[PDB]
């Protein structure tokens, strides 16, 4: 005998699965009672979340709006078309000159589909080296030659690097490498590079070597939409992005591509037009993905409408101002930030001058409800014990924090890193020994208490703190 | 100035985005008001949907539980661990013999990561030919040599086929092809095959040619969990699946892999153990994916608890009984089913004795709120059949007599497609003139909506929905 | 102090290197005093050898005639042009319909260059399975997936097979495999296949699946030139060959390719022309090879003039007649030949009915100065021996002499069975019967007495250092 | 009727094929009546030529000595084993530490077989860029990214370059590129590099990036045998070579490889041994080649015996001395030589300062019986009209010429380039116009006559001038 639909199918999570419900409620409290500084995290809206958790998950809709493989897509088509049009609008793109595919499941899927669309297996790519600030999917292999990302397996990667002393992209060495290596695709955009990008120079280099130029704006896409950092669309053939970082949406990816007439170029025929659209669509489906996740597409449509608002531009301005204010506070104490500041939403903090690795700082911070991530910095070699920590402003800025509040975050981070150093000095640099200092540490308890009191002062998007199971 | 958190961040969707809210409400109505027969669709529970739409979407958690690239994962780790443990439980697997990765974003990502874990670029794969019922990701290139799936771009695929007169997998031709082509990986399981799989024979073939054996149980995973079809875990090295078809969960993928001591094989050393776990995990992350989608993982844990219940076992049995009853009704009308029946959740209807392409029947049905999909059949492009599935309408509480009624609605829809064809010709341009102001289409559509609208609907409250008519 | 030019540079080999000179003289004796049945071997002419051993070896001439990367090629260009023109003439080809590159160093270089010209890495190829009679370069991997031939490493191969009942190519199975696997290139021609090829059916299959069709005629090129077997040029896009087997020339390779208007095809524009020439030339050089071996090209031009003569046509006819007569003799002794006969220069002897592996028969024959080679047979340690007529036919042997060869082979196999019955099947045990065996000694002596009678091309027996 | 064996098979070339005989005789006269300066050419001995044109061509001998597929190899095995042993002896190698495969048909086959033995498809290699002096088979693709050599198709190439100002290998940039690109194999040795190689530094770079190190000594192999240039065997894992250049043998290749215990290295197990022999043999056969060319192997055995003589060491010294004397003469005329001199058998002459392309100089020289080749130089782009010409000493040194004779060669070249300039000044630089100036040019005729009178003063190896058909 089947359970009635009402029993298995309409009963709330809190009754169906108390264990999972409790864990979500614990996670909700964690998110609003600590200081969340992972640069790739944000707190999305309740409206996005209501779309994400909806009947849209039930629909198979392989293909393109209007050109589907299944029937029943009358409304899914309108949702996807709205998502696509709102994506172009959010980035101030003319639909005659740009198209967008909104089906990628996430950022790594989006990049792999973009590469599959324009590259054959083993074709050459150049992206920013991971330890210089680029992403895994920009062709990451280690200095020891170990291929880590599939983008260094299925494609041939030659990363370009920042200058080892200034931390800024070395555009001269980029050009020299591109002319020697002759990549089919040059990738710009990054995960931990704290400066803006000279897309014009990237276009000059790509033209000199005959490469396509792709910007992966995942981290800063919200700043791009708000016209608060350089726009990659002016110069790049393809722009990929996630939607869950500074864009403040669901977890999804998007691939933007040029359409229409190509700009004049020597040797190029008259009336030549871009030919990315069909290849990009085909790479996403049927080549790589299956059914779109329509609940993510619907949720993304909501986020893109929210991103196009006056309030969102103010948010993006505030994100940048908070990151700068945090950076100045840390540098005043003598902490080493890569490039000595930031022009975006994050700072990259080199802990090697302190004799610390990023895992120790991440671990101690976590016990204080300060959420960061350890992060590779130039020249290090251990991913799980790297030389740095990365700090981002988007998530707490979404809770309404301003510059003075980010200065308090700076002080909390100074306390945490100081305490990390004191524990290492007393208990040892070996992780096994360092860990003994994390037990019954009154200063950790004091800092945790201060962090939670501070965090409780701010509102929180995505759910009602007043109705959460675990209150103060 | 920034908008207050409450305004942009706590206001309900209906107010923030009326355009999208309305479209979701129209889609909710559409799901209520049709006969949903796409064999890969289902209607998941409100409990799954509540976990899917939750603050779990905010978290970066790359890595594995207890070994992450980011802080703050104390609760995300517990959710993922519980998801993995419930996945092993739902499939009756011993955790010393099997592990599972629950991070794949969907089914196609799960498969591509499983392949990446065990194969180098250009290594050889064999899977069921798409026109024989296999999936795109099993190495689909057309009969024209057009590489369609990334599986055939980054790897070298050669499909195996069903017997061209019985519709069943031709195991002898599978063996002969495998011994000639020497694949590193043989894939079994499919998207439109209406029978069970002889995994024991697949294992004999894999052992004879030296291949790994992977089953993609995406379509029948719910039936596997309920022990209503053959278990691929008895014989396969790796089992992939989606979680949203017959398993009735969110859209996600899982990769199961053997762990522990290997069975005796000549030439293989003693005390040898499986070495899939680290390669599978690495392929998912950092090789292919980035951050896990924790709201999917949380929602999946919910679906896996639901799948291990006696009610779900009864559901799986009913899915099978409904598929048989529908196939029997259609065959009682003289229609042709591939293999003459079914052993699972679907039927593959051969429209060849009728003169209709799948797209004709599929498009007519869509106008009547009957959602099927055109489907290639063995030896076809231009599909000669339609695929019909029982999971979704079974989840709405339908039983055998209701599926016999679905049979009659389909019999009416194909009869209409024929009458249109006889009146307007077989050429699609000419045929499309029958779908215009056709009172019989309108009459069938009304009968369908009136039949469909009465049934219960999981996932949301019909009493709260914006469009009740 | 530098040696005077005459001392190091003009003194004969016999004085400069007595060690190597003596070994060459011993090898000349060996070629005279045995029955050479390796189907890929021949005895070329002294005229070819004089061109091969000449100052043409000194020249760098990368490029094509009239378009070289080095100066000084006024005469090398005329030699290569003459070689190419004689290659087209020897195979009765219209120079407006066919071109040829004569630079490949040997047969395997010729094939790999042909593949490189028309395929990208990992593109799909089908060729005759090695155990069905195909060549290594047509693709070969092991049951364990070990890729043996470079063709299977750099491209993706799938073999087609002969029918297990008839031993002939199974054309329906070839077609089915090609439609499933969708190769970019189908190779025909082989190394141990004793029948002719239905190139028309290969062309039908290639058209059905959209593949290019290449024939590797290395083994039967001499018979093709003499118009004694089917011409692959009627149906194939590209024809590769060696020049040292039945063509009786130096060791070299040639790649023939279509030129000019393409024949009508659906979905193909009007006035379409072939575009193989530049790709083929580029693949040979600069992609794969360096400087041509002009002594080989000159010697090849000689061999191609010799191949176009009525004497060579008679030779090709005699090769076929000798192989038939030998196959008939062996088959009258009750032995089993793959396909039950031959239509070319070789027979493929199935030893499985006798309980012998090809390696046993080959090793015993070698001890008797009978040179054959163990050879895989369909459905297999190789279970057969391949025996060829070109080399002994070049020494003037006719059918009755090949019947005598058949009796020497019959004696060799009887002895091989008698050794097996006495010492056992294991080659460790079997090898004990080869020590101080007077019956091997007697067969070896009878073989030498038989062989040393006949004439020998390429050198004067009257001048050779070892006459006993 | 079959022709008697004597008619078709024993009759001399002069009777069987008068056209080819006549062409060989014209080529023989050309070789001994001009000045032959192609750096990759030599004049081999009559003894080598007698082995090359011999019954050895008739034998199929697939496999390795002892481990053959066919029978009948009693003597071919002794010839091949003698060739291999003499090869090791010629390069002063201990058979316990070095093995050699002598079956490669030429240099390009030898290199591709070495690569196939140790690399999988698409593995990375780094060789000297063609315009810097490396060979096609060292991974040549053009500055425009066009893949030319199959070594850039089947493998992934990133060339290293000479310093743009000095013309010497930039070892610092080699190391930097190798650490970024992470090649599996680094190739040293070259075709037009006029200096010796710092194999020690190459070993240091290879060890730093975990690459194998291969030297292709084709051009200088004869100088290596005579210990007149640095020995690559001291530091390289594998050494490939042709045998027809400075080694003065037939056209063939060899692959030398290390055997036995590996030198100590951190992270390398105890008792570890080299594993090249089987892979290299297998790559040559059955993977790549078919039947060995036993007449080449026999001829090579002769050449290797000759290369181990005291006379050959004096020859190698004279080759270097003649190249230096020629270079001094040309530079004393103000001509531009890459690196301003030579340490081997060649000079590389940059004609761009004169406003000349190398095809013009090559073409005019050819009309004067002066055989050179146009040669790419650093920074040019056209292959059939490049910026330099390459001049080598081996071939005329084999005819007995010494330094004073090579100064006369420099004078002829000075006359030839001067005359090339005059024709360009009169007729212009476009090739169709410049070619008009080569008709009825009295100074060309006079220079050609002088070259021929000079060339006729010297002996000639490989054939008896007294016996040749076309006499003075
Ligand atoms: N500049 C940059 N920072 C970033 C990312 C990035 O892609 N680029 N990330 C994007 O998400 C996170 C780091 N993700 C990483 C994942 C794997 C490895 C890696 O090298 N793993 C090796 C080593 C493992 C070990 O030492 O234990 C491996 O998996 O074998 C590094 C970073 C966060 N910070
Ligand atoms: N430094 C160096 N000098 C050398 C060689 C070498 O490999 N390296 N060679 C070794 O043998 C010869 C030159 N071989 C070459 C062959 C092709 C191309 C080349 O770039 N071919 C292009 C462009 C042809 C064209 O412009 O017409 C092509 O074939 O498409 C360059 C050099 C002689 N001198
Ligand atoms: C056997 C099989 N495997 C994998 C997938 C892929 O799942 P995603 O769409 O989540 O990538 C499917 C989807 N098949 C959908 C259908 O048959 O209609 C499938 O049928
Ligand atoms: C620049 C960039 N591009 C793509 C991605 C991939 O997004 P997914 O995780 O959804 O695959 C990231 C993730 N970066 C995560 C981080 O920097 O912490 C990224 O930083
Ligand atoms: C360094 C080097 N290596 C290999 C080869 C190839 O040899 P083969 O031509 O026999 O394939 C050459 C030829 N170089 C000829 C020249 O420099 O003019 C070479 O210079
Ligand atoms: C059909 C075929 N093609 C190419 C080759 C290669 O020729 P080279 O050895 O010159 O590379 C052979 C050699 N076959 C030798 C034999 O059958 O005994 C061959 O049989």
């Amino acid at each position: 005998h089947m359970d009635p639909v009402s029993v298995w199918g309409n009963t709330p999570l809190a009754t169906v699965d108390p264990e999972i419900h409790d864990l979500i409620e614990k996670e909700k409290r964690r998110q609003c009672r600590g200081i969340e500084l992972i640069a790739s995290e944000n707190f999305t809206s309740f409206a996005v979340i209501e779309a994400l958790g909806s009947a849209l998950t039930n629909k198979y809709s392989e293909g393109m709006p209007g050109n589907r493989y299944y029937g029943g897509n009358e409304y899914i088509d309108q949702i996807e078309n709205l998502c696509r049009s709102r994506a172009l609008q959010a980035f101030h793109l003319d639909a005659q000159s740009w198209g967008v595919n909104v089906q990628p499941y996430s950022g790594s899927p989006a990049n792999f589909a973009a590469y599959t669309a324009v590259l054959n297996p083993h074709d050459r790519i150049m992206g920013l080296d991971l330890r210089s600030g680029g992403h895994l999917t920009h062709g990451y292999y280690t200095s020891g030659g170990k291929k880590i990302s599939a983008t260094s397996i299925y494609f041939e990667s030659l990363p370009y690097k920042v200058n080892s002393t200034t931390g800024y992209i070395d555009y001269d060495r980029l050009e020299e490498k591109a002319l020697d290596f002759r990549p089919k695709l040059i990738i710009c955009g990054g995960s931990a590079y704290p400066r803006d990008w000279d897309y014009k120079r990237f276009r000059e280099v790509a033209d000199k070597c005959g490469a396509l130029l792709l910007c992966d704006m995942a981290h800063t896409s919200g700043l791009v939409a708000a016209q608060e950092v350089n726009s990659p669309f002016e110069y790049c053939d393809i722009v990929t992005t996630t939607t869950h970082k500074s864009l403040r949406g669901p977890r999804a990816g998007m691939i933007f591509y040029r359409k229409g007439p190509k700009p004049p170029k020597k040797g190029q025929p008259e009336n030549a037009v871009y030919d990315f659209e069909d290849k990009i669509n085909f790479a996403v489906f049927p080549s790589l993905q299956g059914g779109p996740h329509n609940h993510q597409i619907g949720a993304l449509a909501v986020a893109l409408k929210q991103a196009a608002s006056p309030g969102f531009k103010a948010y993006a301005k505030q994100v940048k101002a908070n990151a700068v204010a945090l950076g100045k506070y840390l540098m005043g104490k003598g902490y080493s930030l890569v490039t000595g500041g930031t022009e975006n939403h994050l700072v990259l903090w080199d802990l090697r001058p302190l004799g610390l690795t990023g895992n120790k700082v991440e671990k101690l911070c976590d016990l204080c409800n300060i959420t960061v991530n350890k992060n590779a910095v130039f020249g290090d070699s251990s991913a799980l014990a790297p030389g740095g920590v990365r700090i981002g402003a988007p998530a707490m800025t979404s809770r309404g924090l301003v510059e003075k509040d980010f200065e308090q975050i700076g002080e909390f981070l100074h306390r945490a890193v100081t305490l990390t150093l004191e524990i290492q000095k007393e208990h040892g640099k070996l992780l096994k020994d360092f860990n003994k200092g994390l037990v019954n540490n009154k200063a950790i308890e004091d800092l945790k208490a201060d962090v939670e009191k501070f965090s409780a002062l701010f509102d929180m998007p995505g759910f009602l703190v007043s109705e959460m199971k675990y209150k103060d």
